[PDB]
């Protein structure tokens, strides 16, 4: 079984991933857009970060969003230790994803990561 929890608010056109072998994101206060496999989701402001790559058997295990009415701020870690972020700015509230195997990341999108969608399983 599995779960999911959205944080943001209520803009953009919706996305699905399509896979979580590499993460990055372009921000500045806020996450302009999130890039997963390759695929971009937002627009073009903020700077792009390095992306991360999973390796073999990684996955994200614990996941920090800041948000309001976009995603402020993204950080996560994974099984492996492996850090990505913070990345964006300190605006929002921080909710927290603890102990968790992240298997999909939706949202929606327009200049900016207006929300997230993440399906995960929690341990
Ligand atoms: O970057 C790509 C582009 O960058 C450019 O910048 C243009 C960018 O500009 C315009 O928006 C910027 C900015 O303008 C205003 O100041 C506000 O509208 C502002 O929005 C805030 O304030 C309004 C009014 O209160 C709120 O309704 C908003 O929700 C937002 O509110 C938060 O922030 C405020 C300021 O801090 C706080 O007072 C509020 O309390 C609130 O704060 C909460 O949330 C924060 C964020 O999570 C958090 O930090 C706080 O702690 C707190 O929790 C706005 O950002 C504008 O032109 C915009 O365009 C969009 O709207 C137009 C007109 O309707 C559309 O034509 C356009 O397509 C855009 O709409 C799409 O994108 C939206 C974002 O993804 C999406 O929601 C929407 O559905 C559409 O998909 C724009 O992107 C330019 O250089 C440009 O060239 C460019 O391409």
């Amino acid at each position: 079984s599995s779960t999911h929890r959205k944080f943001g608010g209520s803009g953009g056109s919706p996305f699905s991933g399509s896979g979580l072998s590499s993460i990055a994101v372009r921000s500045g206060s806020y996450l302009d857009a999130i890039i997963i496999d390759g695929v971009h989701h937002g627009g073009s402001g903020g700077n792009l970060s390095p992306t991360f790559t999973f390796g073999s058997g990684e996955y994200i295990s614990n996941m920090t969003i800041r948000s309001g009415d976009y995603i402020d701020n993204i950080s996560f870690e994974t099984n492996m230790g492996r850090r990505f972020g913070p990345y964006g700015g300190s605006g929002g509230s921080a909710n927290t994803l603890s102990n968790v195997k992240v298997i999909q990341i939706n949202g929606s999108a327009g200049d900016y990561l207006d929300s997230l969608d993440i399906y995960y399983e929690q341990y």
